[PDB]
């Protein structure tokens, strides 16, 4: 049944709660972003109002065939009224179209649901700075101090320099980038840009990217694989078997693959610097795992919460075990005592 942490008290609202059937007493279903653990259950047969960003509403219509009359897209950074309650959508710094939601309850409580986010200091100068937040529904994916990772910028720098070196040394090398959802587009687009190529992909993935309002997108992507030296493939195919296979398909146009797997965190983060990342190589195939995260590091999350000073925190990730729950609650108390709220 619908967990409490998907329900917004004092409203008839739910957040990312599409897999429970009809939630009893829910008059509006918010969707923070287009990732499957969050949209699970939406289809053309859904007949309740869904509130979301423009981008997320393009994906609902075009990819899941939700009928237009049930999609209620909202502009960002704008006070809007939904079933008599003031709300604001803010950028979540996650994937394209991902939002955080501010709810201004009739009784005077203010609630921020982060959806999935990567906390950033730029958030300290949105509409959040203007008033106090009593309850925080927090993306806790990496709420433990072992989770450090580089900035997105340092990671993209590493990838651009690696790819550019490899292809200038060998103009017959192919670059492959793995994907399984939206998000992380900068990886493959930045690499294609430095190489003077478009990114070649399947028709289903090209359709997905055309929903996202990226500027100049017709200039960076294509479904003609033959004319491209940066190919996007399902993350499942980013392994030695899958890449040998794919290489055979290119018909002797290429004699080497350099592949990128942008993971979340992986334990080499505890030791290794970005400068010091190396591939796994077999034959004429190399695979780089790069730590491109679209969730907060532990330290980014701590800063955000210590700035915001909420009165109550409700975790939305890693809530299924007692040892996780208990550990998270201990960090929340540490942060509150160190900062004095
Ligand atoms: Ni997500």
């Amino acid at each position: 049944t619908c967990p409490f942490y998907k329900k917004i008290p004092g409203t008839g609202f739910t957040v990312d709660a599409f897999q429970y059937g009809v939630v009893e007493g829910c008059t509006a279903y918010f969707l923070t972003h287009f990732h499957s653990d969050h949209y699970a259950g939406l289809s053309k047969h859904f007949t309740f109002p869904v509130y979301c960003s423009e981008i997320t509403g393009n994906l609902l219509k075009n990819k899941l065939h939700v009928q237009e009359q049930y999609i209620h897209p909202l502009p960002l950074d704008t006070e809007c009224i939904v079933n008599g309650v003031k709300v604001v959508l803010l950028d979540a710094n996650h994937c394209p179209g991902a939002v955080m939601i501010l709810f201004y309850l009739p009784n005077g409580t203010v609630i921020l649901h982060t959806g999935d986010f990567r906390a950033d200091p730029s958030m300290e100068r949105s509409l959040l700075a203007d008033q106090k937040v009593h309850m925080l529904y927090l993306d806790t994916t990496y709420c433990s101090p072992e989770y450090t990772f580089p900035s997105q910028q340092e990671v993209i720098r590493f990838a651009i320099n690696t790819a550019f070196e490899a292809v200038t040394l060998n103009p017959h090398a192919l670059v492959v980038c793995g994907t399984y959802s939206i998000g992380k587009e900068k990886v493959f687009l930045a690499i294609a840009d430095v190489l003077g190529s478009k990114v070649g992909m399947s028709q289903e993935k090209y359709k997905t990217l055309q929903c996202l309002n990226i500027p100049e997108i017709n200039s960076l992507i294509t479904t003609d694989m033959c004319s491209s030296l940066v190919h996007l493939l399902p993350m499942m195919q980013i392994n030695f078997k899958g890449l040998q296979s794919h290489l055979k398909k290119c018909g002797g146009k290429y004699n080497q693959i350099l592949a990128f797997r942008p993971t979340g965190w992986t334990h080499s983060n505890k030791f290794t610097r970005i400068a010091d990342v190396i591939p796994q190589t077999k034959g004429n195939i190399s695979i780089y795992g790069i730590p491109y995260s679209e969730h907060s590091s532990y330290l980014e999350m701590k800063r955000f919460v210590q700035w915001l000073k909420p009165q109550k925190i409700i975790p939305t990730v890693n809530v299924g075990t007692w040892k996780s729950r208990s550990t998270m609650e201990k960090y929340f108390r540490e942060w509150k005592l160190e900062a004095g709220y």
